[PDB]
């Protein structure tokens, strides 16, 4: 519930369904923990990485694998990977929506932050 | 030089060339009248829609027409046409850029404004 | 159900509350039709506009009223409106949703269409 | 000339004049290093960061410092920096522009790739 990752895809004008997303979690000594991943479902959401007694205060990264969702679409793209970095639960929990709306050599990215 | 429109294409990373553009004036009865036009350059830019003496403060209306880009690369689309409505004013910067990044179903537009 | 309009703030990182939305049809006669209108809710989302039945096939604009948003919140913007205009409904009905991601000078919009 | 950045701020309409930005190039052991780095200009640009001799086929990382130039407009903003990873293709056309348009909590970047 305390992070919810949604993909859409700008040239078909639909959700970005089967999008691969890894997130990390700055370690102590400033390495990039694994932290959780997924898929997005049919409607282009991730929902269920984490809990909120496991998404402590750190520094987040979510990795959207972009560059396979084009290439398995005959669009060799541009971009790796979308990566969104950001500070999270630092005045408490919240709840962050990341969400992408990807084009072949482009995309978006934005957060929706509420707070429960 | 008060006035330049850039169109930019997210599916192949590049300028968008040929896109034909038509900027429109708001009249006192709430009509937009025709006010320059132009298609964009190799470099996906449109310079010399207008001058300092006609570009006076006021509404403005700039219609890209992306479906008929898109069409040409036999691309189906879902816009008619990308609009981009703003109003001109003396106290802000003097030069406008109003760029757009296209996809089949999305754009994005944005103003650059500076002096 | 077959359309829905959702606005984000991308300076607040929030849904887009409050906001005006007029959707017009273009008639016959080459005028634009008011249709339909109302405000996004705390959610950012606008339900309710119109029916599988009414929603006919045609050329619609939906003018998000964005410059009032902006001023209401001590920004003086600088679009007026932002307007999405496009035909609908004319492979027979789908669902629509419009979607548009708001800063003071710049936004983005996109479409996700699904065939029920 | 091969490779330009731009940063463009939503908020305001101008240029994002002073930001860092920092390239990198994938080594063979995955890590990150160093190739290139520094500010924009007064038109949100940074020229000159390699030449076409250097900018061999490879993955890059461009970071741009978006917390940075957010604070030191006493805006609060959601990302610690705006990351954009790419395959540089000799295939492909030669000269690539990276931009990037800021908002608070958004961004969004592309690419221009000609000839
Ligand atoms: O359009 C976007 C967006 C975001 C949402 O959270 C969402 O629910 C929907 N939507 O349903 O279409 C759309 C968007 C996504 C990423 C970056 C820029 C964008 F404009
Ligand atoms: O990417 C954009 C943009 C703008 C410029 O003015 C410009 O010179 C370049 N560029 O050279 O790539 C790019 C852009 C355009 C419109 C809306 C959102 C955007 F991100």
């Amino acid at each position: 519930c305390p992070l919810m990752v949604k993909v859409l895809d700008a040239v078909r004008g639909s959700p970005a369904i089967n999008v691969a997303v890894h997130v990390f979690r700055k370690a102590a000594d400033d390495t990039w923990e694994p932290f959780a991943s997924g898929k997005t479902s049919e409607s282009g959401e991730l929902h269920g990485l984490t809990t909120e007694e496991e998404f402590v205060e750190g520094i987040y990264k979510v990795e959207i694998d972009t560059k396979s969702y084009w290439k398995a679409l005959g669009i060799s793209p541009f971009h790796e990977h979308a990566e969104v970095v950001f500070t999270a639960n630092d005045s408490g929990p919240r709840r962050y929506t990341i969400a992408a709306l990807l084009s072949p050599y482009s995309y978006s990215t934005t957060a929706v932050v509420t707070n429960p």
